[PDB]
Formats: structure tokens, C-alpha cells, sequence
């Protein structure tokens, strides 16, 4: 039987990768500073002082944001995440210490954290700039409010909202989605930007891009923090904003699967072409693989998961061309810079998709109309 | 019943080989230097110093790359791999030692590893050349960056990417795919080649070809390392590149199975010929055997697995000729130097495959079009 | 094993990894022992256990 000449390559590769009986485990490099629940308020305070500082130095904002995420996860969950990702980690306990020094010829007391990544002088400088900005703002408006202060319990999660946007755009492979991050951070979080003068989306976003490029285990820690944060029973409005922006990253790097489902839904005719029909068996294999993976597959491209390549549809040039053409005709492809490699199928699918919007007829069979007196109403 | 005159030779041979109750186990030769997680940073450092050295001596790059792979696997997993492959191994512990010698009439301290395969003088020379190149580059551009240094944590995995390309081309039986390796290593890893002056794809590829030819157990260790590396939850971009290039080796040496599936998919008419139909029973037996093997069968030809011959379709000259002709007509066979041994079936299949691309009609039955007003739109 | 060039010759030395006793010290001990051994061998012909 010719119908039995089949190779389930996608499923076979998944079975090969998921039944490995040997494991590697990597070295993160320097010791990882793992804060616990104890210093969560101090890290949030540090984030607030970074936010209330106009022209803030956001060189360490990504590092502090990851510290905040790790303190909300806790030491035990963070360490377990790092083992499960397959990393050798030398965990550093983070505790609060007091430092007295003479700036402006005066003895003043400073409360800092013992971090190998973030030096004490840097934390002192952050606090000093925050104090200068705070007193300037107090002079220029008289009295401060809970809105304008480092004590707000959402100061860390605003920074983590910027981080969530950067995560949504990480699948592009570089800092190319920075403009989209800045735009969406102006639309979302506009009241916050009016609130905090040091909330500079570009600087914070560049800091998070940099920290994710340096430490690829921070991407893992942040994704699992965002899954744990979105697994709560509730929260504040800023935490809801973060959860909404973090689910915006689901399926990032896999737009062609969604656009193929859309091309099927609008019943594009070019899906019936002979070459597309030749590829349908394997494209269906890919879709069954994706829906077998389930929810974990939505962050494969963010995380640089090795099995991300198994979700690709570009190995089906005709189907991919029809899908891209349907997206182009429906006016959703935008500035997507993936290119069709079958120009004729792309053009035909685009033409039909454009024809779809102009036309359109009601299908009365999908309802339960027993008696159709609608003909007389015409 | 004439339909009961059948021999399931492929399944019977597989059952014979998989139910063996006696096992051989071989001798690897010299002692195998098995590094553990401890010296992973040192091996990665050695790889980085090899990469930053223009006109580098890549005679030992394959050996060092295998050392890096074995250190990411660890001593226990590497030793277990070597037992499971059926080898007597005398494992050598690898540890770091300090060596002081007088070069340029100065006492300087050198940090090396105790390897029976790689002598101390060789490691010292690698470090000395790296230092010369580093100072020359520093002079010619002023200040170095994390991009240009041995401390980058991906220096070993770039070398292992070259190794992955060599693995993809190992099924050709010799160093014939070296040009393809060099081309794909220029396309992929182009930013890295701009980054590292000692990244010479030809030299590294020849080193890995040589190490795989000398030690066939390194092929086993590397394949299982690449399966364990692709079984992680995530990583950096270079690790993702490695995983993508290592899945490029899946099915290597078995192109005719994939091309037969493709010939079935495009509905080549010559599959209905009388002789092809005579062979269909056994070719279907082969396909069921492949899909019963599953994912493990994708590396049978790389590994020189004995059961690789059971996946061959060349014992079916007419089916193979139709498959090769379909590939030739579709313009994918390229410079494949397997030859059809039924010229007429090859020519007929090629002619029909060429006819396929020019023609092509939409099959509206595969959609769910309840009402087809498309006839009026023509 | 440590190889170094004394007297312009490559010779192999077998030492122990001790933090208390450096490698150069062990090499020097062996070198002085070799000098004394050859001097004694010259002055009496053949050594004994």
C-alpha cells in the first residue's frame, strides 16, 4: 500500500530528544546572587529610587529587576530552577548591611545589600541621586504623595513590565524590536510614565536586553518567574499588566503556525493547490506535534529551546508561501520580514485574501432557523 | 492462498539483532581522558585562546572540542556512554595543574590540564600564541571587548558547531563534504567569523574529521552529547545554533527514504508501474521498520550502526529508480552521486516530475466550501 | 611530571603536588642528589643498594 510509505520525522525527532538517558549540565560562570523573601522590600525600594530619579543611570536596572524577580521566587525556587535548567550555580546569600560614609562632609547611614553583581558604591550612588531628585521634586511641588515615592510596592513590577515587553521581542534575535518595546511601553504604562520621571523605557529596555544577552540563564529564571507570577490567584493592577504583557510573549517566534491556522479559517483557496496538498501530511504532523507539546511550547523560541526548530513551517515552501500571502492580503503581515520563496503562490493567496474582505455572504445554515421569513424582509 | 507466501526479512533481521543474548565489548586503545564539570571552564578557556589566534594551529582542535563535550557530559555520563557503546575504557581523571617556565628569560605561571592526549607543552604553546595575537589586536584597536576574548562562554560551542557540521557530512564516508561544511560554516556563524580571527572552518573541520577517523568512539560520545545538549530546556544563541546544526544530521545517509516519501506525496505516476508495484510490499516493510525504530534510527549511518543496512532501499532497483527520477525532475537531487539502475523508469519519473511543476489545479474538495460562488469570479 | 631545560637539555622530572613544598624545591633536591650521586660514583666506581 502506497499510503504506508510515511516517515514521522517530527515525532521521531521529538522522541529522540525526549528519551535521552544522558544529561549535560553547564556552568553559569560567576556566582549567582540569589536573594530570598527577606530582601524583597529592599530590592523594591532600590527599584523605586531608580524610578524617581530623572535622567537615571539605568546601567544596572536589568540586574536589579532580575534580583527582584529572584527575591519573589525565593532562594529555594530560584536554585531549583537553575538546577532544572541544567546549570552549575554557586548561590550567594543576599543580606542587608549598614554602611556609613562621609559625603558632603557629613556622617550619614546607608542601608545596602551584599551582592557580588552590584557593588556597594553603586547602590549608594543610586540612593544619593534618588535623594537629590526627591528633594528637587518636593521643592517644585510642595508635598509628595504615595504616587511619587520609592515606597510604592509596584516599583519593581513596573520595571518587570518593561522586561516583559523585551521578552516579547526577544525572538527577533537582536535589539530590533526596541522601537516596538518603546511604543508599547508608552501606550501601556502611560500613567506610570507621568508618575515616575526616571521611567525611561529605552534605557530600561536596553539594560534588560544587555542582561539577557550576557546571562542566558536569566531568561530562564525570568520566564519561570513570569509563569509563577501569572499562576497566582490575584494581585494589583500593575501585576495584572505584567501578566498581560508576559502572555503577549506566548508563541513568540512561531507566528507562521498561527497564520496557517488563520489561512485555514478564512478558507483560502490556494490551500487546495497541488503542491500545498503534497506538503499537507507533514504540515499536519507539525501541528499535531505543537498541540502535543501544549503550553510549554509557547516559550521555546524565547528560551532558545533546541526543539524550537521542530515547530518551523519554512521547510514547506508552498504552504508557507500560501500562508504568507493570506496574511499579506488580509493586511496583518505588517513589516514581517520573512520572505515567501514561491512568488506565484504568494501572489495568488494575497489576491484571494484581498477578495475575501470585499465579498461575504451570510450562511443561514449555521443557525437554528426553523422558519426563514428573512427572504420577505430583503 | 498465494497472499500468504511472504517473508518479512527486514523484521526478521531486526528481531535477530535485537534479541542477541551474547554481547561483545571492545578495547578503545589508549586511556580515555574523561574530564568532569570541574575543568569545563578551563577547556572553554583553551577553546577561546584557540579561537582568538589568527593562523591558529588547529591540529588539536578536534581533541579539545571532544574534551569540552565530555566535560559538559561529565565523567559519569561519559563513562556510562562508553560502557553502553560496548568499550573497555581506562578513564583518566583530568585536573588542573600549575607550570612555571622561563620563556623570554622571564618566570611566568601557566595553568594547564593533566591530559594524556594533549601534552603540557602544547597547551603552553596555545596560550603563548593566543597572548601574542591578543596583544597585537589590542595594539591595533586600542581596547578589547567581551566579544574578542577567550572568556566568552560560547567559545567551546562554536567549535562544537563546526563539529556538528562535520557530523552532518560524515555519512558520505570520507572528507568529501568538506566544501559543504566550509560553505555552511560561512553562512551560519558569519558574525562569529568576523569576531574570531582564528575561527578557520577548514582547519577545524579537518581536525574533527581526523579525530573522528582515529577514534570511532568519539563519534558515539559526540552524538550522545548532542542529544543531551538538544534535550535541555534552553540556552544561549550559540547553543541553539548547535542544536539546529545537530538536527541537520538526523536522517543522514538515508535520503532515499525521504525522497520516496516525497515521490509518494507528489503522486508520481511511475509508482504505479508493474515492477514498482511488485516491490511495494518489501519497500513498505522497510518503511514500517524505520518508523518502528523511530528516533534512534536517524543517526544509524553517522554512528556506523550495523542495522543501517536494513534501512536501504537500493535493493529495490525499480522503486529506487522512480524515486531518484522524481527527485531529479523536481530539481532537488542536486549533485547526489547515487545512480539509477533502471534508466527507463528514471527517465519517465523525471519527465513526469518536470510536468508536475508547470501544471497544477486547485482541488476545492479539500476545503469546507459549502457554497462555491468561485465559478462566477473566474 | 615536569619537564624543564637545565644545562640546556630537556629532562623529565617526577614531583608531587604539595601546597607546602613547591615544585622548584623538589626539582632542586633531585638535582643536588644527582650531582652528589655522580660524584660518589666517580670516586668509588660502582654504587650499592
Amino acid at each position: 500500500a502506497l499510503s504506508k510509505v510515511k516517515l514521522n520525522d517530527t515525532l521521531n525527532k521529538d522522541q529522540l530528544l525526549s528519551s535521552s538517558k544522558y544529561t549535560i549540565q553547564r556552568s553559569t560562570g560567576d556566582s549567582i546572587d540569589t536573594p530570598n523573601y527577606d530582601v524583597q522590600k529592599h530590592i523594591n525600594k532600590l527599584c523605586g529610587m531608580l524610578l524617581i530619579t530623572e535622567d537615571a543611570n539605568h546601567k544596572f536596572t536589568g540586574l536589579i529587576g532580575m534580583l527582584y524577580a529572584m527575591s519573589r521566587l525565593g532562594r529555594e525556587d530560584t536554585i531549583k530552577i537553575l538546577r532544572d535548567a541544567g546549570y552549575h550555580v554557586k548561590a550567594n546569600g543576599v543580606d542587608v548591611t549598614t554602611h556609613r560614609q562621609d559625603i558632603n562632609g557629613k556622617e550619614m547611614k546607608f542601608e545596602v545589600l551584599t551582592l557580588a553583581s552590584l557593588t556597594t558604591e553603586i547602590q549608594i550612588n543610586i540612593e544619593i541621586e534618588s535623594r537629590k531628585s526627591y528633594k528637587k521634586m518636593l521643592k517644585e511641588m510642595g508635598e509628595v504623595a504615595p504616587e511619587y515615592r520609592h515606597d510604592s510596592p509596584d516599583c519593581g513590577m513596573i520595571i518587570l513590565c518593561i522586561a516583559a515587553l523585551v521578552i516579547t521581542k526577544l525572538a527577533a534575535g537582536d535589539r530590533s524590536g526596541l522601537t516596538a518595546v518603546i511604543r508599547r511601553a508608552n501606550n501601556v504604562l502611560k500613567n506610570e510614565m507621568k508618575r515616575y520621571k526616571g521611567l525611561l523605557p529605552k534605557d530600561i529596555a536596553n539594560s534588560f536586553y544587555e542582561v539577557f544577552e550576557k546571562h542566558p540563564h536569566f531568561i530562564d529564571v525570568f520566564v519561570h518567574f513570569g509563569i509563577a507570577q501569572s499562576s497566582t490567584r490575584g494581585g494589583s493592577r500593575v501585576e495584572g499588566i505584567f501578566a498581560g504583557l508576559f502572555m503577549n510573549a506566548y508563541g513568540a517566534g512561531q507566528v507562521m503556525l498561527r497564520w496557517g491556522v488563520l489561512a485555514k479559517s478564512v478558507k483560502n483557496i490556494m490551500l487546495g493547490h497541488a503542491s500545498v496538498q503534497a506538503e499537507m501530511e507533514q504540515v499536519v504532523e507539525v501541528y499535531e506535534y505543537a498541540q502535543k507539546l501544549g503550553g510549554e511550547a509557547g516559550f521555546y523560541h524565547i528560551l532558545n529551546n533546541p526543539k524550537a526548530s521542530l515547530l518551523s513551517l519554512t521547510q514547506f515552501p508552498h504552504f508557507s508561501s500560501v500562508v504568507l500571502g493570506n496574511a499579506a492580503g488580509l493586511g496583518i503581515m505588517g513589516e514581517y520580514r520573512g520572505t515567501p520563496r514561491n512568488q506565484d503562490l504568494y501572489d495568488a493567496a494575497k489576491a484571494y485574501a484581498e477578495q475575501l474582505k470585499e465579498n461575504g455572504v451570510i450562511n443561514y445554515s449555521v443557525l437554528d432557523l426553523t422558519a426563514e421569513e428573512l427572504e420577505a424582509i430583503k
